C-alpha cells in the first residue's frame, strides 16, 4: 500500500524480492508489465523520477531505487536483516553473491537460441556450486541460522529455475531438497504460491530459449495419464496434486 | 600485511577492489595467480578454509570471504563507506548495481569467439547507461558527493574496459572524461598506476576475445611514429607520455 515493485510479469529476476515481500508480512503495490504491453514501458520509464532508469524499479515514495540486488536489500534492511557486524553482512553478501552465481549463470544462456548446448556446459559444471550451501546448511537449519536471510529467498528461487531445467539435479543433495521445501513451508510463503499473485512461467524473459511463457501453465501432456484406461492401483493418498515418486515396470511384450 | 586478495593477475573483475585498496591507504597481501600457473589454483582452492570456494577470495584472518562484490564491500565498510541510513546504502547499492551493469555486460561477451559482432550490440546500446552517471555527476563532484564511494572505483574501471573497446565513446560525455580523470588524480591512485603493482592487460580473462593478454604491454605499432622521418613540429609540451589530440591533414597527392 505504497511501495511499488514494478519490474515485470516474469518470475526469475525479481521474484526473490517478491518472495521476501511475503515473509515480512509487507504490504506493497506493483505493476506487472505484460508481453506486448511492454509498450507501456518505454513510455513510462521516465515520468516516475526513477533513479537510473531500469526494470526492476522500486518507489516507496521516500526513494525511487533501481536495480534488483538493492531494492530487495533496502526492503530487507528496514527489517535489520542485512548485517550485524562488518564480518556479518559480508556473509549474507558472499551468500548473496554465491547464489546469483547460479541464478545469473542461468539467465545468461536462457535468452539466446544457442542455448540447448549451453545448459549442457553448466548443468554439468554447477553441481559443484549446488554443493556449497549443501554443507552450509548443516548445523544451521536455514542459510544463516534460524531466522531467515534474503539469500534464503534468492536461493530457493535459484533451484526452481534450474530444476525446471533438470529435475534430476536436486537429487544428489537431499539437504537442499528439504530446505527448498523448508522455505515453501512457512505459512507466509505457503499461502503465497497458492495465492492469486504467484507467477509461474516464464522463468527467463519471454520466448528466450528456456524462458518461454504462458503463465501458470500446463497444457501439453503432463506426468501421469491413466484416465479411464484403468482406474485403480498407483493411488496411495497423495495429499498433493503433486507428491509423485511412483515408478512401475513390466516393460516390453512377449 | 595480513588481508589477502588472491583472485588472479587479471585486471577487470577485482581491480575495482584493488583500486579502493590504495585510496584507504590500506596494507594487504595477495597472490597473483598466473596463466598456466593457474595449476597452482585448483590445488590451493581448498587448503585455505575458503568460505564457498572461488576467485576472487579474501582472508583477513578473522574471515575468509569470497565473491567480488562483497570483499570490496566488507573492505569498504570497515571505513564506514557502505551506507548511512536505509535509503543511503541502497543508493551506493543502486549505483553499485548500476555500474556492474556495464562492467559485467562487458565481461559476458569478452570470453566467447562469437564476440566482434556482440560488442556491436552493446557498444551501440550502452551509450544510454553511460548517460546516467553523466547527470548523476552534476552538483556532486564525485558519484555520491565529495567523499568518494567504492562505486567510484568500480565505475572508473568500467570506462577502462569499454574505452579499450571504443576510445571514441567517452567523448559525447565530458563529465565522465573529467571524473574518470578526477579519480586517477588523487595521489593515492595517482601513484598506484605508476606503481610496480598496477596491472594493465588483460581486461577480461586470458585470450577471451577482447581479453587477450601480455600485461603492461604495447609491442605492436603505437599511435605516432615520426622517428627521424622529420623531427620537428607536432611537439608543444605534452607533460605526458600521453596527452594526445594532434590531428593533421593535407591528404592525398597530386
Amino acid at each position: 500500500m505504497s511501495p511499488i515493485l514494478g519490474y515485470w510479469k516474469i518470475k526469475g529476476l525479481v521474484q526473490p524480492t517478491r518472495l521476501l515481500l511475503e515473509y515480512l508480512e509487507e504490504k506493497y503495490e506493483e505493476h506487472l508489465y505484460e508481453r506486448d504491453e511492454g509498450d507501456k514501458w518505454r513510455n513510462k520509464k521516465f515520468e516516475l523520477g526513477l533513479e537510473f532508469p531500469n526494470l526492476p524499479y522500486y518507489i516507496d515514495g521516500d526513494v525511487k531505487l533501481t536495480q534488483s540486488m538493492a531494492i530487495i536489500r533496502y526492503i530487507a534492511d528496514k527489517h535489520n536483516m542485512l548485517g550485524g557486524c562488518p564480518k556479518e553482512r559480508a556473509e549474507i553478501s558472499m551468500l548473496e553473491g554465491a547464489v546469483l552465481d547460479i541464478r545469473y549463470g542461468v539467465s545468461r544462456i536462457a535468452y539466446s537460441k544457442d542455448f540447448e548446448t549451453l545448459k549442457v556446459d553448466f548443468l554439468s559444471k554447477l553441481p559443484e556450486m549446488l554443493k556449497m550451501f549443501e554443507d552450509r546448511l548443516c548445523h544451521k537449519t536455514y542459510l544463516n541460522g534460524d531466522h531467515v536471510t534474503h539469500p534464503d529467498f534468492m536461493l530457493y528461487d535459484a533451484l526452481d529455475v534450474v530444476l525446471y531445467m533438470d529435475p534430476m539435479c536436486l537429487d544428489a543433495f537431499p539437504k537442499l531438497v528439504c530446505f527448498k521445501k523448508r522455505i515453501e513451508a512457512i505459512p507466509q510463503i505457503d499461502k503465497y504460491l497458492k495465492s492469486s499473485k504467484y507467477i509461474a512461467w516464464p522463468l527467463q524473459g519471454w520466448q528466450a530459449t528456456f524462458g518461454g511463457g504462458d503463465h501458470p501453465p500446463k497444457s501439453d501432456l503432463v506426468p501421469r495419464g491413466s484416465s479411464y484406461y484403468q482406474e485403480a492401483k498407483s493411488s496411495k493418498i497423495m495429499e498433493s496434486f503433486k507428491n509423485m515418486v511412483p515408478q512401475q515396470a513390466l516393460v516390453n511384450s512377449s
